[PDB]
């Protein structure tokens, strides 16, 4: 049994969400999945497996920032994890992103320090397995959910980054800024499963809160459904 | 008139195929196009324009290793670019693809100093525009040739990678080794121009001379058949 | 109201200790604390307070990974924090260090990438405040609790770090590695508080499980007893 | 035979000119070479051999930036290059630099990403060989055309300097700025084969195109004269 | 014997003070040392062994900067040092250290090339012993001098830092620059000895000349003193 | 006046030898110069200015690492110093150089934080001015002195470069290493004044001490002469 996800062969299933925040996955499991268990609760890291139309589906939390999710990610891959979709939020980096919309990242500027680990320091361009990307893209557009297909950036410095800086990446083709996207990438291509990210813009870069409750809350509701349904697919 | 890409005012065309082999761009210009023109041989960069299909289509040589590319992409933008796909070659890091196979670039793992001098030693992930990347993919599925989605990784001393090197490199998801998309990939997001790259392996890194020319020449025409089929969907 | 320690000034008292899994936080809360009050619990951050010999002590929830930590101990500062002394585990890089041990943070060498954008790019030298440090130190004599003084690392990819890796660390002075010391060690002046840290060693870097629970245990209680008694004397 | 310089081992003189432009190589061959044969033209790489006051003397293509040009130039090596000359063109990175003059080029700051493939990133400082170097200023002396001795700077992405940023860098003795000199310059070292680097200024940083036709040509005349002199002389 | 410091392992005591200048090891071997000899002078390395309290204490010369430091140091623990401890001068960085102000140094940020070398290229935090650390402090109160405790950088260029990127590195806690802790604390923990910092402030980064000759000399005293009295005590 | 070469306007001379040994000045003072006037002696380092052949010229200790030569040439620069020359030595970086052999510094292969301070980190190529460079191999033919031209490597940590390294980097072209050339060359060029550095080679990495004293002592002194001789040169 791993150090962290503290669970046994069995418990985890084939396709898994992965949400930063707790509470965004137990509102999954109770949501959608049929007679959820919760397998794990230790650290926080809350994880269930429950149904999704028959189909076995997981819900593990990565917790904020790449050095968490690679912990968490690493060790759901050793308990039978193969294919992974990140289900979470978002900052935006320009103004065309208005909060609530949906966002299918292409790939991910790795601006942390746990894939650089990782690589030991060398180039790379971190982007989710093409059937999955693919297959999230999809089951966007067949819902008819708008949304924005780009790309994110992964982060670790929350209150570093400042809208002057954010304007600039946008530049670059950055549309929000995450802090798991990167890392379950690499670590996807590193081990051998498939992973894909799908992410609701809670709010743009520059501003101290979230979203009217509502606005983002659909985001959220649509994006873990596209997710589903996505995996299910692959 | 640009400095050098010498083309005038109504010569290029918003769709564009971009190979490196200056002899490879009049063989699509003659084999592919209609009423093919020449528009520019000055310093041996041959781009030729015509109508392909009834679409206008231009084919520009780029050179090798991304200084070369990003001087003509930057040029040809300010010429009327606006749809620009690589077609190229590429050598396979690792042996589980063949030469002749296709290669549609999901993304491109930026080993290059341009790209380096534009993001001024900032992390990146250089990508297509999903909507041709999308594109790609189905042209290669519709026409039903042999192929892969993926990366690849964009270099600058060709003969600086060893096998050896390579082969780490696959671990990381990198299929094959080119000089280009990099850049194209990152200027198609800092100049907003939806841009692509298809690659036909040509040999696995480390062989002395490329295999059967007629198995790559196959090769090629396959990459040049779906990437026009693809610059007509955007 | 923060925007992920979900709590108000008030709530939080200007000594606090800072735990990186929630469950040792509520233990330590329920245990020395008389009157806890979990103030939060969002995003599993879970974060108490309550009164320790007389004084108004604070345990919150850092996460794992210093980016984690960096918004929380952002945050206790956004809230009235002043004295912030973490109290965690870490896994030897020396044969030398015996399970259960502990070790007062001399400085953190910085091998994350939260401390690294936040500086960005500067060489630097995480210590903790030059007081709490004394503290710490003082009190583990006075408590006769076998301990070291020393540097530790404070990494992201917690399964990247291989034991020949962290031997050649050890060789320079590394004693352990944990993952939330630099950052809190940088915002400590960023910021303008009192930081400090103090741990426990768990294991030994490379092994897959640590050791007898009971030896474990004593080693974080003694720690919480060194550190609470600590805060307060600063 | 090589892969991009499709030619045999005695295709090749043991003396060879390095011009960027195939225009300018035929040129040379023409102009100054005597029963000048064109040895290769793929991927438009031209390249002619013929003699220069009975000593045979090479004109090759190298193309546009260091991938390229090193590309050309360890394949030359291989075909028995032993004295190679690059003849080029540079812009000034000052306003006291006029187009036209020459520039016998003591060094190159290596701002391209091929030296740095081959360094594994390490500084260096690119240097051509000595004996070639001063021949160079000695002939120039000798045909009493006035030049500049000191450092070019070789960068990736010729659209990404700045009026501004070139003539900041001219504060550190950067005469001019061009494509090819740093990587000639390292695989001189690493080959073992002599190398040198004498320019014609083509315009001063910030202008769209270059200056009055006359004025470049007699300086590209004079350079190819400077060059062809010398190579005879090592 | 060593190649620089040219002494006899009978003349370098266990306990050693590090001053910068030639100039101060003279006068302080001859102010504090009782039966004060000179046991080197090569390369003007003045180097003296004396008694201080029954106790035998050498002064060694180190020069300016880490690389002269580091040979030093090196040579002075093959020599049979245990106990080094650096009493230097330092610039302020803030407003807030008037000169002949104290610092005890409990890190030094690494902005020099002879820590980075020997780490190579790795992140660290360069501290001193923490009993030598300690010891320092407490002698600084017990004798009672007004002092500071806190960071230091190390830097190479002596001219190059500005007084604005002073403030910058202010922010950081940098308490004031100078030019040798960082390699004597890194070889410390290589090289197993007790290292240390005391420096005494001479100016504020931007100045020409130094302040009143009175001031700074006194200073330099309590310094000297703090200094003495603490190796006695380790 | 002056921080460290505390010398009075008029005191040094616009040509000036640069020896890092305060002992090698004085005797190149006391043996080349006519009527030698030492104008400083802070902090050891030794500043002289007498007669060679009627002309005025100056010998300064720079001390050991480009920290300080860096310092020194910093500040005879502003007391006027406008042609200095380098006579250092330097250890073989393989079997290909014996002590007492004279190298015209060609280049120097920036391996140290000073030039990198001043640079920020950017890309360089050091290299002496072009008409010392000149008139230094130039002497050196004359005089019959047998030599090599190339390029050195300037180091910050004497002991931190095993043998291996130094092959490693032989491989590259640099035929030894020492401690100051590329400080000098990048300050020669940032204030407008001429430089050059000659030295003999008194080891070979590895070994623990330098050669027979009669040997290298001839090659200091040819050193010396050809500096002298070209110093009138410019
Ligand atoms: N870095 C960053 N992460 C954000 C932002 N908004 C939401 N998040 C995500 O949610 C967490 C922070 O609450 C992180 O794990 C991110 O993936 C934002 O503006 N910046
Ligand atoms: N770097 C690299 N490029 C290759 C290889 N095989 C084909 N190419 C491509 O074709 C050219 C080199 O022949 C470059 O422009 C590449 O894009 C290979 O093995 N390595
Ligand atoms: N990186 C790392 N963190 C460890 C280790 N042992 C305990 N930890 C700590 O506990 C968490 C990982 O379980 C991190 O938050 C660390 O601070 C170890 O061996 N390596
Ligand atoms: N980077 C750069 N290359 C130049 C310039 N002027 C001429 N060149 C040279 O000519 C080509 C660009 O036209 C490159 O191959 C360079 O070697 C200039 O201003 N910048
Ligand atoms: N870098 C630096 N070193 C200083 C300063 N003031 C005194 N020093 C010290 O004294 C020498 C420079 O005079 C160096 O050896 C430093 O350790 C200052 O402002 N900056
Ligand atoms: N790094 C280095 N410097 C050397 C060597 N031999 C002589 N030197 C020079 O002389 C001093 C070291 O003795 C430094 O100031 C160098 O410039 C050597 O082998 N390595």
């Amino acid at each position: 049994s791993p150090i962290h996800v503290r669970a046994h062969p069995g418990d985890v299933a084939e396709r898994v969400l992965l949400p930063g925040d707790p509470g965004r996955a137990e509102w999954i499991a109770k949501t959608f999945l049929q007679n959820p268990r919760r397998y794990n609760d230790h650290r926080g890291l809350w994880g269930y497996t429950g149904l999704y139309k028959g189909v076995p589906v997981s819900v593990q939390t990565t917790g904020m920032g790449t050095p968490s999710a690679a912990i968490v990610v690493e060790e759901l891959v050793r308990l039978g994890a193969r294919v992974l979709v990140r289900v979470g939020t978002a900052g935006a980096a320009s103004s065309d992103l208005a909060p609530g919309e949906l966002i299918v990242a292409q790939g991910a500027v790795p601006l942390d320090g746990t894939t650089r680990q990782y690589l030991e320091g060398r180039p790379y361009a971190p982007v989710p397995d093409p059937e999955v990307f693919r297959a999230l893209w999809r089951r966007a557009e067949a819902l008819g959910y708008p949304h924005r297909v780009g790309l994110v950036a992964s982060e670790d410095a929350f209150y570093a980054t400042t809208p002057e800086e954010a304007r600039a990446w946008a530049r670059y083709g950055v549309l929000a800024f995450e802090m798991e996207a990167s890392a379950l990438f690499l670590l996807g291509r590193m081990r051998g499963v498939r992973t894909g990210a799908i992410l609701a813009v809670s709010n743009r870069i520059g501003d101290p809160e979230l979203a009217p409750p509502e606005v983002l809350q659909e985001g959220v509701r649509r994006m873990v459904e596209v997710a589903l349904e996505a995996v299910l697919e692959v």
